[PDB]
């Protein structure tokens, strides 16, 4: 697995972001996470979190997993990093997303995310409150 450079184009919601990747604009769906739909409880919160984390980043990186790189809707499936920090992981650690959708052999960071979820649950953060 390797991180690749990308440019923030526009926020979409908690687990989806529009990024310029290799000179082409595309929507990226964050791997292994499920944020509330924007409405569901904490949906706006999750959206604001991702939007802020991504926009404040000096450097945005995309990291594809070992399996399929795009879903049926043409969205890139990856782990997004903002200044070295994984957005997927931070959302789950903040209790603003649950671990979900383990598909197409893309589960490299599943355990790391499961640990963040357990901690957020233990702390009764947001979704787990
Ligand atoms: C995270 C992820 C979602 N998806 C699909 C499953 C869902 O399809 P359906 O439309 O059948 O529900 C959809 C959920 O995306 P959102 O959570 O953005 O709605 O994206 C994948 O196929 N692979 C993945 O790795």
């Amino acid at each position: 697995l390797h991180k690749e450079p990308a440019t923030l184009i526009k926020a979409i919601d908690g687990d989806t972001v529009k990024l310029m990747y290799k000179g082409q604009p595309m929507t990226f769906r964050l791997l292994l996470v499920d944020t509330p739909e924007t409405v569901e409880k904490y949906g706006p919160e999750a959206s604001a979190f991702t939007k802020k984390m991504d926009e404040n980043a000096k450097k945005i990186e995309v990291e594809f997993d070992k399996g399929q790189r795009t879903d049926k809707y043409g969205r890139g499936l990856a782990y997004i990093y903002a200044d070295g920090k994984m957005v997927n992981e931070a959302l789950v650690r903040q209790g603003l997303a649950k671990v979900a959708y383990v598909y197409k052999g893309n589960n490299t960071h599943e355990q790391l995310l499961r640990k963040a979820e357990a901690q957020a649950k233990k702390e009764k953060l947001n979704i787990w409150s």
